[PDB]
């Protein structure tokens, strides 16, 4: 005999539409058994749950069993496999036999791709035989049903493509338990927090927004982490209290952790009352920093510390960018009301990497959105079929994690091979690209930014609205801007600040023919030269004559570094 | 019923940070049970302890149990396995059932890779079933918990790669019990010596200091080795005594070991009184020399006697190296104040056998930091999913014992498999490597040095600053160095040594454009020419005229060999 378990039904949320459908399909046959028998009409047999790992498939099934109050028979992937070639099949029979005999019940097949994979991919005579056993069992249920047998077979899988097309046909109902979005994460957070006394400064909405690739289990842990962090105050109190009851002078201490441990060991039968404290928003942020995501090894690319303050001038461009990208992301309400469709893509042309990197990253950071950077010819192969498949993969990855900015650096290679007939490989890639661009735009969230140092030879087809229609021209040469950049870089140091020196450096001819990346390099070069001076002087004095170290940087260091460094 | 044991908590030391973390996670749920029940918040369930064998994992667990005063349930690797196919599973259930019933308790799973290894590596139907039983038990605990059930599951393993990824996910907290310290070894030595009568000249502190990568088991053996060494005096005494009782003249001897054996055999029923002697410091040093752990594949690697005085010239390279490695280790204050992130790695490229290994050791030695050397194909295994986990392990070990220099010799194997699509295994490994490199930059202490005799096909991604960005070019063209090499090779011969000849040979133009391998070949070539002279002369004289053979080598042989041989 196998009775049901006690799991919390108030734990799962964000699955409103799907749970409703499940309820409709499962409630009538299980709960009103007498009614279905009298009518003579047939019902739903198999319910397949799919989606990514940790999506709450196992929990949903467990919850449903507990809530209805029916008998739960858990069939895990390797639980039926035995030692001898026959015991496995015998067990499958017994499972189905006992199940049909006792009703109402819920049979749950957790991780089904391990038992019933494609019969062409399995060259073993045991695996094919097991699939056959399942099929036979399914038929037996169908025949017995009009008497008073009420059993529903639930199943969970992570990938539908790995399953045998034959079993797919047998199963009738399918529920998609998809990716936890911003809204979904918010809901999950609320479910977990339900039993906790939250403070007024805590905004679960803010937490959800700044939580990219976290799953239901991860969020569960973030909540637990916050709990431990809050109870550090009580630990400090106990330490002070212990050192007063049992002093032990300085004999109990060799280090800090060991002394704390020893005091607690001495106490033993001492019971203490713990005050119920509230958690802060700061504690949650601390907890979030210490937690790890799931999709971290893929094409994620983290957003740098680049803001608008790092970009000198280009105020007109800044405003235009805000309108296009920040407008639809932050204000969807505004766009729906007026009547226009959100953006798809923009194109940047002019100076190089320095200008492009500062633009691409600044906009991306500000929106607090994801960023992916694919640079020029670092995609092409000698073979005929991986290049196109790779491009498809990039867009799929981008689609999965929205909001995201997809950045294409140096497009002068791929695009001009259309106007004149030359290569076949280049033709295929560009055509796939055009195709991918047109496809996305209705659902949005994915904004494509293209950049090139050369605007002349480009195909007009790519330029067309809906693809990369917004052509933004970028230019960097101006003195006032350079001074601002120098100040911004030298702002992040921590006495001697020296403003006059910064202005003079900017005035020089060599500085005029520079870029953002060049100025950064100049700063680093000056720092290195200064270190050389400090090292040579200090070592000479210490050995011949221990003194203090001086991290101060003067003009002589800047001048020498300036003389050597060249642009691009 | 199973009550706690009485083990000394003052025995384990050197684990300050780790013990503190363990305290935080284990103290609150076990000690203040009433408080956690009232609040309704959830806590930590599983704590996994990893690291090498004899690191004190079993002792730490035992100590923690005794110190807190909770019930200790020891579950060893083969303690739950029975005779029939069902008794094993029944026992696992009973363990979890009794454990949840009685609280507060600590369940300790010692050596878990024997019970729950990878389910793909286990083709048995019993092993997979046992893993399933553990999973089911884990879930049962989680459900029961809000009532008043307080049980923490501790576990110890020697290798994280062998564990099933499924159980890894179930366990939440992980503690790394890495490299044993100087203080810790001192303590272990004292524990073992406890029953022995040590002399006054023995300083256990000195032993511990000069014992780098030895574990608890190794130290145990060093003590045993000392015992055998002392009892050699008694052996000599018995030998002399035996040769007096039963002389047997010279009939009992053909060799030395055999005669000794024969005498003892004759005696049989002769009982002798053994005097209790004290061990010396000299005997311990002798014992230490004969002991060897080797640790891992390469394991621990002590720093050689290589300084800057062993390297001829390359003064520019020396200064650059000092800046990068010695700069951040010795002067962290300087780097934080200026504003730049510490080094992560450098690359050494040039001609075959120029002394790349020697330069690497010199830098490491000078910083008085640790050194690990992993050479080319001495990394690859037969397994697939273990390669990536092994790389992760290396970085974890390096992180634990910082400051350390991680040296990769002959990188020509791993790096070129990016520019052209080879396979999937190579792709995963290199991507994991890039990931590991990016992570280490702010935390630092671990500086990665790469060396290769071939620079052509390498991915630019690895070359980027922050990874192996600093490309240092090395060569070998100095006269003084060549003389030293010639002397070193001609040192291993055994009359006529001749120093003047060696210097002149080095001076020649043909010698200037050479390498270490070339000089070795020249020496061999000269030896061959000399043999020809000896053979022709000896045969002519013996036949026409048996005389003696002359192994002497003059300058004429060297000159002829020198004329013919060409470089590479
Ligand atoms: N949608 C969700 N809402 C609340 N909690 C969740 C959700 N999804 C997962 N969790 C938490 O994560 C845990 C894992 O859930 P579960 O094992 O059901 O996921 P899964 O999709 O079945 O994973 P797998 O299929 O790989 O076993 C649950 O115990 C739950 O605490
Ligand atoms: N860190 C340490 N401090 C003091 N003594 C130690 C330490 N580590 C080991 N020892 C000594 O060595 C013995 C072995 O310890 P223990 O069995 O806990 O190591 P282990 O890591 O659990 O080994 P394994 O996991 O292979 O069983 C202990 O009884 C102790 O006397
Ligand atoms: N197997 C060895 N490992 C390290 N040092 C060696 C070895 N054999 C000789 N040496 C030392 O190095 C000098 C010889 O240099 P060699 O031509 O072997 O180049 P190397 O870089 O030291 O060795 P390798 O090229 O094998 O790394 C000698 O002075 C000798 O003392």
């Amino acid at each position: 005999r196998t009775p049901p378990t006690k799991v919390s039904i108030l734990d799962i949320a964000g699955v409103d539409d799907t749970l409703q459908r499940l309820l409709k399909e499962v409630w009538f046959p299980l709960r009103g058994g007498e009614a279905c028998e009298k009518m003579g009409y047939r019902y739903d047999n198999g319910v397949l749950l799919h989606g990514p790992s940790g999506c709450g498939k196992t929990t949903l099934a467990h919850a449903i069993a507990g809530s209805i109050g029916v008998a739960f028979i858990p069939v895990s992937a390797p639980s039926v496999i035995g030692g001898t070639s026959g015991e496995s099949e015998k067990n499958i029979r017994d499972v189905f036999d006992e199940a049909i005999r006792l009703a109402p019940c819920l049979i749950f097949l957790d991780q089904i791709d391990a038992i019933a994979g494609r019969r062409e991919s399995a060259n073993k005579g045991m695996e094919s035989r097991i699939v056959a056993e399942i099929m036979n069992g399914m038929d037996r249920i169908r025949q017995n049903t009009p008497l008073g047998k009420n059993v529903v077979v639930l199943a969970a899988t992570n990938r539908p493509e790995f399953l045998d097309p034959a079993i797919r046909r047998r199963f009738s109902v399918e529920i998609d338990m998809g990716m936890p979005s911003e809204r979904a994460r918010e809901q999950i957070l609320r479910s977990l927090t339900r039993d906790l006394s939250l403070a007024d400064d805590i905004n679960f909405k803010e937490l959800a927004k700044m939580t990219p690739g976290y799953v239901g289990s991860d969020l569960q842990y973030v909540v637990k982490a916050a709990v431990s962090e809050s109870f550090q105050a009580n630990i400090d109190s106990l330490l002070a209290q212990a050192r007063a009851k049992h002093p032990a002078d300085h004999l109990a201490n060799v280090s800090q952790p060991q002394r704390d441990w020893l005091l607690l060991e001495a106490h033993r039968d001492e019971e203490v009352s713990w005050p119920s404290t509230k958690i802060t928003m700061e504690q949650f942020r601390k907890a979030v920093s210490l937690v790890q995501p799931a999709s971290k090894r893929e094409g994620f690319s983290t957003i740098p510390d680049t803001t608008w303050s790092h970009v000198g001038a280009l105020e007109d461009v800044r405003k235009k960018l805000e309108m296009s990208i920040i407008g639809p992301i932050k204000n969807p309400e505004l766009f729906t009301r007026v009547g226009i469709k959100p953006a798809a893509g923009i194109l940047l042309w002019g100076p190089p990497g320095c200008g492009k990197t500062l633009v691409a990253k600044a906009v991306a950071n500000e929106s607090k959105a994801n960023f992916i950077s694919i640079k020029g010819p670092e995609l092409l192969n000698k073979y005929v079929g991986e290049s196109e498949r790779a491009v498809r993969q990039l867009f799929s990855r981008a689609k999965s994690s929205a909001p995201c900015i997809l950045f294409f650096d140096q497009m002068d290679a791929l695009v001009p091979r259309r106007d004149d007939s030359l290569s076949d490989a280049s033709a295929r890639v560009v055509n796939t690209l055009l195709t991918e661009l047109d496809g996305v735009g209705d659902r949005s969230g994915i904004y494509v930014i293209g950049a090139t140092n050369r605007p002349d030879m480009i195909d007009e087809a790519i330029r067309r609205p809906g693809r990369l229609g917004t052509s933004i021209y970028v230019g960097l040469p101006s003195a006032e801007d350079r001074v601002k950049i120098l100040k911004t870089l030298y702002r992040n140091t921590v006495q001697g600040t020296t403003d006059a020196d910064l202005e003079k450096v900017a005035l020089d001819l060599r500085c005029t023919g520079f870029s953002g990346a060049d100025l950064g390099n100049l700063m680093q070069a000056a720092a290195q030269a200064c270190l050389e001076r400090v090292y040579t002087q200090r070592q000479q004095k210490r050995k011949e004559g221990e003194e203090e170290i001086e991290p101060v940087i003067t003009m002589e260091d800047w001048e020498k570094a300036l003389n050597e460094v060249k642009p691009s």
